[PDB]
């Protein structure tokens, strides 16, 4: 359908882990980014690289893991040891099946939320619950990066909002039927399932320590696009001729928030404005499925109108719950990002802006 999981939501269900034997040679560098970027060989391990033809990736999940690994390998080679000395071309012999496969598909040729939090999981064991004591990520890039703690506590909130995400069929189909107690309980649901993610959320403490964030994981994870150490951003050797900008990993790129942004019509993408945009723009950065998911929402009849319209102060008073409950994330987020990001840099403003202006956007949004 549009690739949601019951379970795991945005998340990839059962993310593959091995490729054929054919892409052992990305499969060992991927695997081995620690040390190959620790002692220096890990761009000469790209530059050695045979031409591997993307044609014995044949499903969407092989097709997944290889973009994960070929966008980390990316990430590492772009980046090296993360102290500016940087490769501004991609060689071409994985620039062109990273750019192929990105093209299949579409998403950008970057390593993205998608790649590295939705397909980089694992179950420890099959048959115990999905809890992080159960689960590890398939690649990190250094040791001490904190990348299992930052991968795995996104996931885990995606996998918290997909009890929300299931419930949102029952939320058209009771606005369809006139059901107001089914639609009116659907939304207390998505509020509950809400609330229970922002617990979710406070996990990033428990597994992500903010220097190894700050100074580490977060140099592999940006991008080039408005980067003054890629001005032009990355040439993708062979494949396209003049360089490209695409921006960087970021839980800014998940579907969550915006998914029940529009569900409730919250218009974060209305207007010019710079959050509008660069909301707009992460939808790029999307798997297709999602992006048409987030567009079909939009193109639904607007639950907000519909509880406008019926002077029922119980369902007013759901829909609240729903806005409230995404208010608290993104109050919440605002003290991750000064934890993790804002008092790291200074021992910016921009940053603070947009995620204020979100979250205003979303407190306006209340009807009480
Ligand atoms: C250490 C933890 C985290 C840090 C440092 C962080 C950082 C950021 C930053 C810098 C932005 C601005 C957009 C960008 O630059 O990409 C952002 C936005 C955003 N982040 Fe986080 N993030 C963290 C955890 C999470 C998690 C776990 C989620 C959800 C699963 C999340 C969801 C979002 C969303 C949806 C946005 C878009 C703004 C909005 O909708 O309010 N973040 N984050």
């Amino acid at each position: 359908a549009y690739h949601i999981d019951e379970e795991v939501g945005f998340a990839l269900p059962n993310p593959q882990e091995n490729l054929p034997d054919f892409y052992n040679d990305w499969m060992f560098i991927a695997k081995h980014l620690p040390d190959l970027i620790e002692s220096g060989q890990l761009r000469e391990r790209v530059e050695k690289l045979n031409m591997l033809s993307i044609d014995h990736l044949t499903d969407h999940k092989s097709q997944r893991l290889a973009r994960l690994v070929l966008g980390c390998i990316t990430m590492a080679y772009v980046w090296g040891k993360g102290h500016g000395d940087v490769r501004k071309v991609l060689p071409r012999n994985i620039a062109v099946p990273y750019c192929q496969l990105s093209a299949a598909l579409e998403l950008p040729p970057i390593l993205v939320y998608a790649d590295c939090v939705l397909a980089n999981w694992k179950k420890k064991d099959p048959n115990k619950p999905l809890t992080y004591e159960n689960m590890d990520v398939l690649f990190s890039f250094r040791d001490g990066d904190c990348s299992k703690g930052f991968f795995l506590v996104s996931l885990l909130v995606e996998i918290a909002a997909a009890s929300a995400i299931k419930v949102i069929p029952t939320v058209f189909k009771a606005m369809q039927m006139q059901e107001r107690d089914t639609l009116l309980k659907a939304l207390l649901e998505i509020a509950s399932c809400l609330e229970k993610a922002l617990q979710v959320f406070h996990q990033i403490h428990d597994h992500v320590n903010p220097k190894a964030f700050f100074s580490v994981l977060r140099i592999y994870l940006s991008g080039w696009k408005g980067n003054p150490q890629l001005s032009d951003g990355l040439v993708y050797e062979g494949f396209w001729e003049d360089p490209k900008e695409f921006a960087g990993g970021s839980a800014g790129q998940s579907s969550v928030f915006q998914c029940f942004d529009v569900l409730l019509g919250i218009q974060q993408t209305a207007g010019g404005g710079h959050a509008a945009q660069f909301l707009q723009d992460m939808r790029r950065y999307m798997p297709p499925a999602h992006r048409n998911f987030l567009c079909s929402l939009e193109s639904n009849p607007s639950v907000r109108e519909f509880v406008l319209s019926k002077g029922d102060a119980g369902l007013r008073e759901a829909y609240d719950a729903c806005v409230k409950a995404l208010v608290s994330l993104r109050s919440y987020h605002l003290q991750i990002v000064t934890k993790y990001i804002l008092i790291p840099a200074s021992q910016g403003t921009d940053l603070m802006n947009f995620l204020k202006t979100v979250r205003s956007t979303t407190e306006k949004s209340l009807l009480k």
